[PDB]
């Protein structure tokens, strides 16, 4: 759709992705169950987001320098793109669970594993401006 708003749509989706791993991260090293609570209920609402429709074709770096993050090689790569934002997904779970579950250890363990979800995503797909 129009370059414009997807791109808005992109970007407010990973600023708040940003903002509650800073939250979490946060809440790890000080564990509260009431306060890991509100956050995972708050990644819930974000992972509920399909991302599709946010990539359509024209819009990587390359279409708009300066514009975004969002490398070219995403479109020739859709099924391994497709496959780490499912393992963002699965690693939120984890950590969603262990938040409701009031389990601290498997909170913290399980952020580690999330965090490492973005970065797999970002070292192939995101700008290193
Ligand atoms: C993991 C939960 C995760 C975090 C945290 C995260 C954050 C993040 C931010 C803050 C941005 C910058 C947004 C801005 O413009 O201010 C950003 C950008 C991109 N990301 Fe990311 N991201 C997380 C996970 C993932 C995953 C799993 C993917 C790929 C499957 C992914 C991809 C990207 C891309 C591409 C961008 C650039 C977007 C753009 O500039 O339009 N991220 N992410
Ligand atoms: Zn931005
Ligand atoms: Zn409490
Ligand atoms: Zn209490
Ligand atoms: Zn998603
Ligand atoms: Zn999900
Ligand atoms: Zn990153």
């Amino acid at each position: 759709a129009d370059t414009k708003e997807v791109l808005e749509a992109r970007e407010a989706y990973f600023k708040s992705l940003g903002g509650s791993m800073k939250a979490m991260t946060g809440v790890a090293k000080a564990f509260d169950a009431e306060a890991a609570k509100v956050e995972a209920a708050k990644l819930e609402k974000i992972l509920a987001t399909d991302v599709a429709p946010l990539f359509p074709a024209g819009t990587s770096s390359t279409d708009l320098p300066g514009q975004t993050e969002a490398k070219a090689a995403i479109w020739a790569n859709m099924d391994d793109f497709g496959a780490k934002g499912k393992a963002m997904h699965d690693a939120g779970g984890a950590v969603i669970a262990a938040a409701n579950a009031g389990d601290g250890a498997a909170f913290g363990a399980a952020l580690q594993k999330l965090g490492g979800t973005c970065k797999a995503c970002h070292d192939d797909y995101r700008e290193e401006d």
